[PDB]
Protein backbone atom coordinates (compact mmCIF):
# COMPACT_ATOMS: atom_id res chain seq x y z
CA UNK A 1 0.00 0.00 0.00
CA UNK A 2 1.05 3.50 -0.12
CA UNK A 3 0.88 3.97 3.78
CA UNK A 4 4.99 4.57 3.55
CA UNK A 5 4.11 7.41 1.20
CA UNK A 6 1.55 9.20 2.84
CA UNK A 7 3.14 8.61 6.18
CA UNK A 8 6.34 10.05 4.32
CA UNK A 9 3.93 12.73 3.41
CA UNK A 10 2.94 13.44 7.28
CA UNK A 11 6.26 13.20 8.53
CA UNK A 12 7.96 15.28 5.56
CA UNK A 13 5.77 17.55 3.56
CA UNK A 14 4.54 20.80 3.77
CA UNK A 15 3.44 23.23 0.59
CA UNK A 16 3.24 26.38 1.79
CA UNK A 17 4.16 27.26 5.34
CA UNK A 18 3.75 31.16 6.09
CA UNK A 19 7.05 31.73 8.75
CA UNK A 20 9.76 28.62 9.26
CA UNK A 21 10.36 29.99 12.74
CA UNK A 22 10.86 27.60 16.21
CA UNK A 23 7.09 28.63 16.21
CA UNK A 24 6.11 26.67 13.34
CA UNK A 25 8.40 24.12 13.90
CA UNK A 26 6.57 23.49 17.53
CA UNK A 27 3.17 23.86 15.94
CA UNK A 28 3.69 21.60 13.03
CA UNK A 29 5.41 19.16 15.20
CA UNK A 30 2.48 18.96 17.15
CA UNK A 31 -0.03 18.59 14.25
CA UNK A 32 2.24 15.97 12.53
CA UNK A 33 1.61 13.85 15.41
CA UNK A 34 5.49 13.81 15.95
CA UNK A 35 5.22 14.81 19.44
CA UNK A 36 4.38 11.84 21.69
CA UNK A 37 7.44 11.20 21.93
CA UNK A 38 8.95 14.45 20.63
CA UNK A 39 10.91 13.59 17.92
CA UNK A 40 14.81 15.20 18.30
CA UNK A 41 14.87 16.19 14.47
CA UNK A 42 12.65 16.20 11.83
CA UNK A 43 12.95 18.27 8.80
CA UNK A 44 10.12 19.29 6.37
CA UNK A 45 10.05 19.36 2.36
CA UNK A 46 8.37 22.57 1.04
CA UNK A 47 6.90 22.73 -2.60
CA UNK A 48 5.34 21.31 -5.21
CA UNK A 49 4.50 17.47 -4.32
CA UNK A 50 4.98 16.34 -8.14
CA UNK A 51 8.54 17.49 -7.68
CA UNK A 52 9.27 14.93 -4.47
CA UNK A 53 7.33 11.93 -6.23
CA UNK A 54 9.56 13.16 -9.41
CA UNK A 55 12.97 11.94 -6.66
CA UNK A 56 11.86 8.39 -7.50
CA UNK A 57 11.97 8.74 -11.18
CA UNK A 58 15.35 9.40 -13.55
CA UNK A 59 14.00 13.10 -14.24
CA UNK A 60 15.13 14.28 -10.33
CA UNK A 61 16.89 11.45 -8.78
CA UNK A 62 20.43 10.07 -8.36
CA UNK A 63 21.66 6.26 -6.92
CA UNK A 64 22.96 7.11 -3.20
CA UNK A 65 25.32 5.02 -1.21
CA UNK A 66 23.42 1.45 -0.57
CA UNK A 67 19.90 1.86 -1.93
CA UNK A 68 18.44 5.51 -1.40
CA UNK A 69 17.78 8.36 -4.05
CA UNK A 70 19.42 12.02 -4.31
CA UNK A 71 17.43 14.28 -5.84
CA UNK A 72 18.86 16.69 -9.24
CA UNK A 73 16.48 19.53 -7.95
CA UNK A 74 17.05 21.43 -4.72
CA UNK A 75 14.10 21.72 -2.58
CA UNK A 76 13.55 24.72 0.02
CA UNK A 77 13.30 23.00 3.60
CA UNK A 78 12.87 23.30 7.55
CA UNK A 79 14.82 21.56 9.91
CA UNK A 80 13.10 20.56 13.63
CA UNK A 81 15.64 20.14 15.80
CA UNK A 82 14.31 19.03 19.66
CA UNK A 83 15.81 21.89 22.08
CA UNK A 84 15.41 20.84 25.95
CA UNK A 85 15.80 17.19 27.51
CA UNK A 86 12.58 15.46 27.70
CA UNK A 87 10.90 12.91 25.20
CA UNK A 88 7.89 14.19 25.77
CA UNK A 89 5.50 17.43 25.67
CA UNK A 90 5.73 20.07 25.48
CA UNK A 91 8.14 19.80 22.61
CA UNK A 92 10.49 22.82 22.13
CA UNK A 93 12.00 22.85 18.78
CA UNK A 94 14.48 25.65 17.21
CA UNK A 95 14.29 26.13 13.26
CA UNK A 96 16.63 26.01 10.48
CA UNK A 97 15.48 26.97 7.07
CA UNK A 98 17.50 25.73 4.00
CA UNK A 99 18.04 24.81 0.47
CA UNK A 100 19.50 21.85 -1.10
CA UNK A 101 18.84 18.12 -2.57
CA UNK A 102 17.17 15.99 -0.33
CA UNK A 103 17.85 12.07 0.49
CA UNK A 104 15.03 9.63 0.48
CA UNK A 105 14.51 5.69 -0.14
CA UNK A 106 12.07 5.03 -2.77
CA UNK A 107 9.40 1.95 -2.74
CA UNK A 108 6.45 1.38 -5.75
CA UNK A 109 7.66 4.91 -7.31
CA UNK A 110 7.11 6.93 -4.53
CA UNK A 111 9.20 8.57 -1.15
CA UNK A 112 8.97 6.77 2.32
CA UNK A 113 11.83 7.31 3.86
CA UNK A 114 13.61 10.88 4.64
CA UNK A 115 17.41 10.47 5.26
CA UNK A 116 17.93 12.87 8.24
CA UNK A 117 21.55 12.71 8.28
CA UNK A 118 21.94 15.35 5.64
CA UNK A 119 20.44 17.91 7.55
CA UNK A 120 21.82 16.17 10.89
CA UNK A 121 23.42 18.64 13.16
CA UNK A 122 22.97 19.21 17.05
Amino acid sequence: DNSRYTHFLTQHYDAKPQGRDDRYCESIMRRRGLTSPCKDINTFIHGNKRSIKAICENKNGNPHRENLRISKSSFQVTTCKLHGGSPWPPCQYRATAGFRNVVVACENGLPVHLDQSIFRRP
